[PDB]
């Protein structure tokens, strides 16, 4: 510590890490970058890959949202109890990222023309997570093992934004539906999800959701 | 162990993990899935995300090429020496993956019309790695720290396929070009790169490179 998130004024690729920090009782500073500031081209060339988020943990500076999540998972004990679980958590998180990338492409480049196709294909992309839950204590714990991990926070965020895109998309995924309800009721997450800083933040930068 | 790689008959997303295994003196089985077999639709529904590679390590079955890389990195001691290095290796590997995804899209969907633009944009995407090398012992060690890591095997593979796609792409990146030469000279890597199994395997599945 201390922690600083440097990002556009959206939920996007930072809401999962924010929920993680909140659920761990951690404070952090937000440095909000506006689009007009970004277009001036001062900050962008100083970012490793030209993009946000940028994240500071003490004198450690990171880019890449999933590297930040993994770092928080490693440093706060949210990465499983052994190597087998850590590998499975990575396999989950990579699957979350694959679907998130498709979501972002829909939202930002093809919303009107692509949404129907996307929603029709969505059950096939959610089923793997239902299956994973079914095989871990019949789905009554977390996505891997019996302790929450960085992958849970990312998966939870992914599921929540998809419930906005496609209400009832979890109607046929009972384990995922109960998992979302359960994690959402964790007191520090419930408080985060009703906090003004989260509620007033749009999901994406173009207002579509 | 023992290790099995289940994958299409290409280098693709498995040549980095193959190099890693070869360099660490490990043996593995290749279960090659032809296009004809894959299109029979028997194996695909049993894969977690409907895709390959699939990886078996004793009784652990994994998917997701980067999760497999991280699992081999964790279990074989190729993940740095502290939390700081591990986070930086993740930030590197996520950048490698971002470019790999763009490479795959070019190869399989848009080679003829997209190649000129892709090659024009390539230096901008390789520069971050030259910069990281320039800040870690003037490029004479590895991408993070002074021990080879899973991120090195992935970055090496990314650079090698880009040298075939765009000869001379490292001409203005002397650290990256020296790094490719040095790591390719590691005796077990050089032997793997000379082996008929690798030499006869096409980079991609569509005859383009
Ligand atoms: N692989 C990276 C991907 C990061 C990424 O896509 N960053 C986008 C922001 S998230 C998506 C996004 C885009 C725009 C806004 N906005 O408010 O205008 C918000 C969010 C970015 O920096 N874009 C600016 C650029 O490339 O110059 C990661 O996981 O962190
Ligand atoms: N995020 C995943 C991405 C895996 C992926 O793209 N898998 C591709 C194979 S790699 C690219 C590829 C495509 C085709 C061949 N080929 O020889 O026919 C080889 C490699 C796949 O399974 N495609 C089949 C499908 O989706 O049904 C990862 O990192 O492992
Ligand atoms: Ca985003
Ligand atoms: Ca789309
Ligand atoms: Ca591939
Ligand atoms: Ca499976
Ligand atoms: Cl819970
Ligand atoms: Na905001
Ligand atoms: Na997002
Ligand atoms: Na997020
Ligand atoms: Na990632
Ligand atoms: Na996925
Ligand atoms: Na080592
Ligand atoms: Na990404
Ligand atoms: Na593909
Ligand atoms: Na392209
Ligand atoms: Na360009
Ligand atoms: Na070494």
């Amino acid at each position: 510590p201390p922690y600083t998130i440097v990002y556009f004024p959206v939920r996007g690729r930072c809401e999962a890490m924010r929920m993680l920090l909140a659920d761990q009782g951690q404070s952090w500073k937000e440095e909000v970058v506006t689009i007009d500031t970004w277009m001036q081209g001062l900050l962008k060339p100083t970012c490793l890959y030209g993009q946000l988020p940028k994240f500071e943990d003490g004198d450690l500076t990171l880019y890449q949202s999933n590297a930040i999540l993994r770092h928080l998972g490693r440093s706060l004990g949210l990465y499983g109890k052994n190597q087998r679980e850590a590998a499975q958590m990575d396999m989950v998180n990579d699957g979350v990222e694959d679907l998130r990338g498709k979501y972002v492409t829909l939202i930002y480049t093809n919303y009107e023309n692509g949404k129907n196709d996307y929603v029709k294909a969505l059950p096939g992309h959610l089923k793997p997570f239902e299956t994973l839950l079914s095989q871990n204590q019949g789905g009554k714990a977390f996505i891997v093992g019996d302790q929450i991990s960085f992958a849970d926070y990312n998966l939870l965020d992914l599921l929540l934004i998809h419930q906005v895109l496609a209400p009832g998309c979890l109607d046929n995924f009972p384990l995922l539906s109960a998992y979302v309800a359960r994690l959402s009721a964790r007191p520090k997450i419930k408080a985060f999800l009703s906090s003004p800083e989260h509620v007033n933040r749009p999901i994406n930068g173009n207002g579509k959701q």
